[PDB]
């Protein structure tokens, strides 16, 4: 049958003709645990950038719609809900990226990941790159891996502004972040701050500390990968309002009681696996993000994306957000 709509009823109550238009850059993370993130009790420094940001948000009551990232991602674009969430048939149904596009909003997503899970194949061909080749990412020869780097999405982003002056845009970047199992490959040497480090691609043959030093490792370029794309969006800020939204797909174990890696079906999976962390910057008060506390999950991810653009829609609105 055809696109199974569930916005059709969505308005754009402020358009970017009267009031100042938006920019907004959503972080779609990877394997990153809420309980490694020292905002959240992780007795290590993980996101040491982002600890000086002014503004930054960080949300410590967060679970993910499921544990891996082909479960995950469709759930977090979704008009369903979690409890209600289909992958087998999320491709099919009017997502929330849909509904943006078709009210004006430009829509970019770039992938260093996989691939966008079936979130952008309704919408033009145009607005989806492949960010894990050197053929697109300008940033994969700063290892001897040849790993092309979160960072190398930023790279030539002013031209799409550019091209789309003066609308409301919002941008996906997909991050490899801490993907697995070869951990010790995820970032640069700068961020090899940790030792010893587990180096190889069969985790359950890491000493735990080791494998717990090459993790983080790989949360520090994360880090900076969010705090430049903050400083990205700031060279923005005098023609639009400009946001960063950052969520993690799901968590993952990292040995305890003998599990690895993530995966496990929700009805069985480890708290590690569910638990994940989600910060919210913005340079002024046109957004305020919600009570850093407030019990939150992916389902919450649609709802902002639509405050995020003043968009109002019947399906969602009594849902919890991560802005007010
Ligand atoms: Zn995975
Ligand atoms: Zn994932």
């Amino acid at each position: 049958g055809p696109t199974i709509y569930h916005a059709k009823d969505a308005v754009q109550t402020t358009k970017p003709s009267e009031r100042k238009p938006r920019l907004v850059v959503f972080v779609v993370g990877e394997t990153a645990r809420a309980d490694h993130v020292q905002f959240n009790g992780y007795g290590r420094e993980t996101f040491p950038q982002l600890a000086k940001v002014d503004g930054l948000a960080n949300f410590s009551q967060v679970t993910s719609c499921g544990t891996s990232t082909a479960y995950s991602v469709p759930c977090m674009f979704s008009y369903l809900g979690q409890d209600d969430y289909d992958v087998d048939t999320a491709k099919y149904q009017e997502n929330v990226l849909d509904t943006l596009d078709r009210l004006g909003v430009g829509i970019l997503w770039r992938d260093n990941n996989s691939d966008s899970k079936g979130v952008m194949d309704k919408l033009p061909a145009t607005q989806y790159f492949d960010y894990k080749s050197a053929t697109n990412n300008t940033i994969c020869n700063t290892n001897p891996y040849n790993e092309c780097r979160d960072v190398g999405m930023l790279v030539g982003l002013d031209d799409y502004v550019s091209a789309n002056n003066g609308k409301d845009m919002l941008i996906m970047l997909h991050q490899m972040g801490n993907h697995g199992p070869a951990y010790f490959k995820r970032y640069d040497e700068q961020f090899a701050k940790f030792t010893p480090v587990c180096e190889g691609n069969e985790l359950a043959k890491c000493e735990h500390q080791s494998l717990i030093n090459a993790y983080d490792n790989a949360l520090l370029a994360t880090d900076d990968f969010i705090a430049k794309s903050i400083d990205w969006l700031k060279t923005h800020e005098a023609n639009y309002d400009v946001a960063m939204l950052y969520v993690s797909d799901h968590g993952e174990s990292l040995g305890e009681n003998g599990v690895y890696l993530h995966g496990m079906p929700n009805a069985f999976a480890p708290k590690e696996q569910r638990a994940v962390p989600a910060f919210f910057w913005s340079n002024n008060t046109t957004f305020k993000p919600t009570a850093s506390d407030t019990v939150l999950t992916h389902d919450a991810i649609t709802p902002t994306l639509l405050k995020l653009f003043d968009v109002t829609a019947g399906k969602v609105k009594d849902r919890a957000a991560f802005i007010q």
